Formats: C-alpha cells, structure tokens, sequence
C-alpha cells in the first residue's frame, strides 16, 4: 500500500491528522496515498519513529531538523512549507544584526558592546548569535547566561535570569518575558537598537522593513556580514547570520517515502489549502494552534532532491547550532578535494609532502565536492569557469587563479578540407563539446548562439553531436563514444569528455569543436602519440572567427570566440584567507621549479595567482559570461545549482 504515516506529537495534532485522514479518501483514488496517524509524546519521538520506519513524516523547526539529520536518525527535508504569496514564496527567514549606520565596529568587534536580544531561546534573537559567538565568549562558557553577561558590557535578554546575571538585563531590568516589556520580541528588540539603548539588535531580516516606513529612516541602519563588513538593510540576502528553513517535513534519507509524502501533500493543498474554504482546512487549527503545519502557511514546496539537512540548513545555521550543542572550541589544514582515483592519489602524495598542511577529502562528482566544500567537510578545488558559476551562486568564493602564461581563448575548430561551413551558419552540422555547462565547450559558445537563435533548444539546432552531460537520449549524445552507461556522461570513461575529447569527436565524427586555443597544438604533430591523434597536423584544421571568416589555428589571437576566464580555486568565506596563504606557499615549493592528465589543477598552469578585487564569481566571471549562463539555464539541467538556487535565486 501507499501510506504516509505522519507523526503527531499531541492528542490535538492526532485528532487533526485523523481528519486530514478521512478526507483525502475522497478525494484520492484507489491507486494514491493514504495518511496513517501516529501520535508520539514529543518531536523527537517522531524522529526516533520515523528513523525506526515506525512513521514516515513530521513537520520541524530547523532546530529539530538538524537533531533529525544526526546519527542514527538521519532524517532529510523533502517538503517546504512556504508563506506569502505564490508568485514570492518565502520558505526562509533571515537572522541578522542590525546596528546604527557609522557605529563602527564589525561583527567581530561585538564584545564590550551594548546587545538587544528578542529573547533568550530563541533563534534569531539567540540561539543564533550566541550559536557564531560561541568560542569568541570567555570560559566558562558554561552557563552560558554567565558567558553572555560577561561578552556583552549589557544587554537585554527578556527571560534572561536577571537576578544572577544583571547585566543581560540592563537595558530592560527584569527582562521581562512578555509584551509588557518595551523591548521583547521582534518589534521590542529593534526598538532596543531604535531608541539607543543598545549597539545591535539580532533579529529577522523584515523586522526592520515592518517598524520603519520611510526608507529615509532605514538607511540610518547597517547589517553586520559575517566577513567583518556592513551593508545596507535591504542587502539582507548577502549579509546574514543564518537563513533558516521556517517550517519543514522530514523523511527517512534511505526508505523514503518522499515520493508519496510530496503526492500527499501537494493533493492536500489542492483540494484543502489556502482560499479553498472546505470542511476541512489544512492550515487551521480548529481547537489548536499550528497543528502539523503552521496556520500561517500558504502551500507547499518540494524540497530539491539533492539537498541534505547540512544543504538545507546552512553552513552558518549549522555551525551556531553545532557550537551550542556541543561546545567545543579549539589555520588548520586544507582539505582538498578530489574526483578521481588517480586525482586521490596524487593529493596523497600531495598531503604527505605538505608536512601535514594539506589533507584530502574525495568524492565521485565534481558537485558532490561543491557539496562538501559548503558544508565544511571539503575546503578547496580548482574549478572551470562554469563550475565557478555554480560554486558561486551556492555560496563560495574564488581565491586562486591559474595561470597558463585575462585568460584562455576560446575557438570553434573545423576540418580545413570543409571549405563550407562559417560561424554564420552552422544549422544543421554536427557539433563537439567538452562538456555542458563548461566554459570554452559551452558557456562561451552556445551563449553567444543563444543571442542569435533566441533559445536554448541546441539539439534542434544542430543535427547531432557529443555534449557530456546532455540527457542520454538527446542528438548531442549521439556523436559521443562512451560504452554502456558510460556514453555521454561527463567524465573520463567519456573518450570525448573534455578539451581533448571533444577535439577527438572533431577528428573522428564531427564537424566543429568547441575548445581552447592550445587544444590543437598539443594534440597534432606527434604532440599526442594515440592512434587517432599521431599522423595528424595542425595545418589541416582552422578556427572559426566571429566576423564570419576562417583563419589557421595558431592565429587564435585574432580568430576567437571570446576570452574565457582562467579555472579558479572556491573556497568558503571564512577559509579564503587560510586557503590563499597555504597554497601560495605551497607552489612556492612545489610550482614552477600530474601522472594522468589534468589531475587537480590543469598540466599547463604555470603558478596559482592572486585577485584581489575579483573575489567573487560575478567581479570574477565577469557581467557578460553571467548573463550568458543566466540565458543558458532555462535548458541546464544541474540538480546542484537547483538545489542552492533553492536558497538563493
Ligand atoms: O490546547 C489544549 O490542549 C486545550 N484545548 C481544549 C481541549 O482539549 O479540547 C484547546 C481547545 O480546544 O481550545
Ligand atoms: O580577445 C581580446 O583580447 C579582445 N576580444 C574581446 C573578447 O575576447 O571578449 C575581441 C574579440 O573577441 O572579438
Ligand atoms: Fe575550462
Ligand atoms: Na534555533
Ligand atoms: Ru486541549
Ligand atoms: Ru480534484
Ligand atoms: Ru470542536
Ligand atoms: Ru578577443
């Protein structure tokens, strides 16, 4: 049968779980979901229940979210409650420190400083930002009141125990837990910060848009970032403590049953949600108050599969939260991470000859590692500018260059003897591509056909090809050499995968490759012993230039495509400075003074080179390859970056 349990944690919950019950049998068929009810004394009994395949679902606020992620419950989200309208879902709120423009000092100057607090035990008003001020706090940080009081010169903490700890409650003595106090709660917080009392008030992002009207008054307020900078209000996006998932249903990560839970609930809110006005309402609680959902909630969203607990939550909600739990505090090594058998390896050899600076972490996929990086179970990589693209927009940085000598060219090669074929028409003509959404086999140059074509539909366009990463079924996988399930996937049991591969499809199959400027030149004229590359010479094969003309392959300087940004190392905010210390010392010994090919960085890098004001994807990228990629998305089909686009858009 298909029957989600859902867990109820009381009698009232249990009742409302038994009319959810009842009612979607008539109105799901024989061959749908039906609801089974398990009433628990607790959330974390529906967590152990769930974990024990004793019940199947439970709604949670991200504290619980994160219990239910830890061994050897390992729970999962898989739907989202969501609020507001159905055009601008809000699935999350944001935690932030909202301070007095020109106050000056940062996030990392707080102690000695004067703090409103919503309330004690609560998460942006607390758990939050004690959760990242956690080590900065003096010892003993047990209990943790005690800390606080003596972190903060004052504050208000409503429900603080003021009578052990007056100073949590200087700005509002008593610390009222209640609205009769001036300062508690989200209103009472900001205005704790409004009226001058305090130096930072740790709130929601829309506190601040719901007490002041006039943007006039808002600009006299800042936001902290957590890489000790400030940014205006409405900048909450790239400048927050946390943003946390309001209300989430969890499952089992192996054993489910996320496929009927999402067909359940979305049936549900079709026929029982918002604005339906049945007998029964999902969202209310007729003798409770946000039984199973929240009364406030206006649908529901399905959670991305590729997105964890860690993912859903937030590297940062993840560390305050870990940090109260545990309460341990101590450069540390760099975990790298690595793709492939032979990349392992050489980052063993790598690790040992750092004198322990260097550690290793691998994974299969090259967004498995973007995963790991944001996490914090992986530290740094080198990326393609198309994977930068996708590291960017879930949350890293890039902190290194690598240099080959502005970056590589970009060129569309062809067969000389093919006298026919320009870069003005190329309908109709087999085409080879190092991979999808990669910088020189696709970003640059479906970008710029995109703007004459206006779509994204490239398999239409040309007749065939070799795109790795394609879906299996499409024209561009059909050119493509991979035996078995290996065929088209973007990796090396793909003969045609990558610079060289994709200059082989040209060779072999194709009519026009997609590569840099060098791919030419190291694999003619011996340069490449393989049989399909030996007897071949550079001369019988010429670049496409934009002005619709052909010229020889080692003019690429002024017969190219576009200037395609150099790989990059990522890396999270908080490691970028580690990250770029380590590894400029590193190549100092081990650069210019790989078994396989291309192993961790590209064999034709000469040095890891530094940005400085291009630290981030979009300065780094550049604005036209950003727009480019946003064109291109509409038929990109990344579950990662769906997955932090989920987040983030
Ligand atoms: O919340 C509660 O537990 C009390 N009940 C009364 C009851 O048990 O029916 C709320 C109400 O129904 O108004
Ligand atoms: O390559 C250069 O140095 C200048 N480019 C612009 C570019 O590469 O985007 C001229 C061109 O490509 O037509
Ligand atoms: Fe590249
Ligand atoms: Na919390
Ligand atoms: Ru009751
Ligand atoms: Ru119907
Ligand atoms: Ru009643
Ligand atoms: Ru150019």
């Amino acid at each position: 049968d298909k029957t989600v349990r859902w867990c109820a944690v009381s009698e009232h919950e249990a009742t409302k779980c038994q009319s959810f019950r009842d009612h979607m049998k008539s109105v799901i068929p024989s061959d749908g979901p039906s609801v089974a009810c398990v009433k628990k004394a607790s959330y974390l009994d529906c967590i152990r229940a769930i974990a024990a395949n004793e019940a199947d679902a439970v709604t949670l606020d991200a504290g619980l979210v994160y219990d239910a992620y830890l061994a050897p419950n390992n729970l999962k989200p898989v739907v989202a409650e969501f609020y507001g309208s159905k055009e601008d879902p809000q699935t999350f709120y944001y935690a932030v420190a909202v301070v007095k423009k020109d106050s000056g000092f940062q996030m990392n100057q707080l102690r000695g400083k004067k703090s409103c607090h919503t309330g004690l035990g609560r998460s942006a008003g607390w758990n939050i930002p004690i959760g990242l001020l956690y080590c900065d706090l003096p010892e003993p940080r047990k209990p943790l009141e005690k800390a606080v009081a003596n972190f903060f010169s004052g504050s208000c903490a409503p429900c603080a125990d003021g009578t052990d700890f007056p100073q949590l409650c200087q700005l509002c003595p008593g610390c009222g837990c209640s609205t009769l106090n001036q300062y508690f709660g989200y209103s009472g917080a900001f205005k704790c910060l409004k009226d001058g009392a305090g130096d930072v008030a740790f709130v929601k992002h829309s506190t601040i848009f719901e007490n002041l009207a006039n943007k006039a008054d808002r600009d006299q307020y800042e936001l902290l970032c957590l890489d000790n900078t400030r940014k205006p209000v409405d900048e909450y996006k790239d400048c927050h403590l946390a943003q946390v998932p309001s209300h989430t249903v969890v499952a089992r990560s192996m054993g489910g049953k996320e496929d009927l839970i999402w067909e359940l609930l979305n049936q549900a809110q079709e026929h029982f949600g918002k604005d339906k006005s049945k007998e029964f309402q999902l969202f209310s609680s007729p003798h409770g108050k946000d039984l199973l959902f929240k009364d406030s909630a206006h649908g529901f969203l399905k959670v991305p599969p590729r997105m964890d607990a860690k993912m859903y939550l937030g590297y940062e909600y993840v560390t305050a939260i870990r940090n109260l739990r545990e309460g341990t505090c101590p450069c540390k090594p760099v975990k790298w991470c690595a793709l492939s058998h032979h990349e392992r390896l050489k980052c063993d050899e790598w690790s040992v000859n750092s004198v322990g600076k260097i550690e290793c972490v691998s994974a299969e996929t090259t967004e498995d590692c973007i995963a790991k990086i944001m996490n914090g179970e992986a530290d740094a990589m080198s990326l393609d500018g198309g994977f930068v693209y996708i590291a960017g927009k879930c949350g890293l940085v890039p902190v290194l260059a690598e240099n080959y000598n502005a970056g590589y060219f970009a060129i569309a090669v062809v067969k000389k003897s093919a006298s026919d074929l320009t870069w003005d028409n190329l309908k109709g003509k087999k085409s080879c591509h190092t991979a999808v959404g990669r910088t020189a086999g696709w970003n640059i140059p479906m970008g710029l056909l995109y703007n004459k074509i206006n779509h994204c539909r490239f398999d239409e366009f040309f007749s065939e090809g070799c795109a790795p990463g394609s879906k299996k079924d499409s024209s561009l996988c059909k050119l493509c050499m991979g035996s078995g399930l290996n065929l088209c996937e973007p990796n090396n049991k793909e003969g045609y995968y990558g610079y060289t591969g994709a200059f082989r499809c040209l060779v072999e199959k194709g009519d026009v490759a997609f590569v840099k400027h060098q791919t030419v030149p190291q694999n003619t004229g011996g340069k490449n012993p393989d049989p399909w590359a030996k007897n071949l010479n550079e001369k019988d094969y010429e670049l496409l230039c934009l002005d619709g003309t052909r010229k020889p392959v080692e003019e690429y300087a002024n017969c190219h495509l576009a200037r395609a940004p150099n790989h990059a190392v990522v890396t999270r905010k908080d490691k970028e400075a580690c990250v770029h210390k380590i590894l400029r010392q590193q190549q100092h010994l081990f650069g210019s003074n790989s078994e396989t090919k291309d192993l961790l960085f590209r064999d034709d890098t000469v040095c890891l080179a530094k940005l400085h004001d291009r630290n981030t994807y979009e300065k780094y990228l550049g604005e036209e390859y950003v727009k480019a990629v946003g064109n291109l998305r509409k038929c990109s089909t990344s579950s990662l970056l769906e997955a932090c686009t989920f987040r983030r858009p």
